[PDB]
C-alpha cells in the first residue's frame, strides 16, 4: 500500500485470540485439535503421507503469542488449514470429521466482527456456493452445485446424463479417451477473491467492497482510507 497498515503483534493477539478461545471452549469438539498431531502415538502412521503441513490450536496460539502473523488473513488461513487437513484425512462418518465441522461452524460465526474491528470487510474465506459449471455436450447445459459430473484436466466438464473436445469453433478438436475422465461432485468452494486497498494495503473481498455502480479508475481505496 501507499500508506501501509502495519499490524503490531499485540493488536493481532488481542483481536484474534477470542476467536481461538471460542474454538478451545468447544467440548468435546476441540479435543482432537488442541495439540499437534502425533501419528505414532495415535496409531495413524500414514498421516503425513496425506497431510503435508499439519496445523493445530496450540500452534496457532503460539504463533499469535510470538507475533508470527503479519496480517490477520494469515491467521484465518491457518485455522482453515487445520480444518481442511482434518476433513481430508478423516472419513465423513468419523468423530474427528464431525467435530471439525462443529469447530468450523463456530469459527464462521465469530470471525466477521473481529476482522471488521481490524478494518476488513469480513472474515469469510470461502465463496458461499460452488460455481456453476458449463456442460460441453449441449449448448444450454450447465452443472449446478452439488451435481455429479465427469471432468478431464479440470476443464472439459460433462453432466453425467449426456456423458470430441474443443473450446472454440476455430480450435481443431481432439479425441480424448472416454475413460480418461474423472467422476466428481460439484461441491467445492473456492476462496473469495481479493482486491487490495491501494492506501493501507489491506486485502478486501471484491464481492464485499466493489459495487456494480462504482468505478475505481485510480485503484480501489477502502472506506477507512477515503
Ligand atoms: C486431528 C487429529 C488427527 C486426525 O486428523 N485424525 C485423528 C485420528 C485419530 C485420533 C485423533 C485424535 C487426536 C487427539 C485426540 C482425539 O480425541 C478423540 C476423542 C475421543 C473421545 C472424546 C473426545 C475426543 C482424537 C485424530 N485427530
Ligand atoms: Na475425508
Ligand atoms: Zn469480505
Ligand atoms: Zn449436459
Ligand atoms: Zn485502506
Amino acid at each position: 500500500g501507499s500508506r501501509k497498515k502495519i499490524f503490531k503483534p499485540e493488536e493481532l493477539r488481542q483481536a484474534l485470540m477470542p476467536t481461538l478461545e471460542a474454538l478451545y471452549r468447544q467440548d468435546p469438539e476441540s479435543l482432537p485439535f488442541r495439540q499437534p498431531v502425533d501419528p505414532q502415538l495415535l496409531g495413524i502412521p500414514d498421516y503425513f503421507d496425506i497431510v503435508k503441513n499439519p496445523m493445530d490450536l496450540s500452534t496457532i496460539k503460539r504463533k499469535l503469542d510470538t507475533g508470527q502473523y503479519q496480517e490477520p488473513w494469515q491467521y484465518v488461513d491457518d485455522v482453515w488449514l487445520m480444518f481442511n487437513n482434518a476433513w481430508l484425512y478423516n472419513r465423513k462418518t468419523s468423530r474427528v470429521y464431525k467435530f471439525c465441522s462443529k469447530l468450523a461452524e463456530v469459527f464462521e460465526q465469530e470471525i466477521d466482527p473481529v476482522m471488521q474491528s481490524l478494518g476488513y470487510c469480513c472474515g469469510r474465506k470461502y465463496e458461499f456456493s460452488p460455481q456453476t459449471l458449463c456442460c460441453y455436450g449441449k449448448q444450454l447445459c450447465t452443472i449446478p452445485r452439488d451435481a455429479a459430473y465427469y471432468s478431464y484436466q479440470n476443464r472439459y466438464h460433462f453432466c453425467e446424463k449426456c456423458f470430441t473436445l474443443g473450446d472454440d469453433p476455430s480450435q481443431p478438436q481432439t479425441t480424448i479417451s472416454k475413460d480418461q475422465f474423472e467422476k466428481k461432485k460439484n461441491d467445492t468452494l473456492d476462496p473469495e477473491p481479493f482486491v487490495d486497498c491501494k492506501e493501507c494495503g489491506r486485502k478486501m473481498h471484491q464481492i464485499c467492497v466493489l459495487h456494480y455502480d462504482i468505478i475505481w479508475p485510480s485503484g480501489f481505496v477502502c472506506d477507512n482510507c477515503l
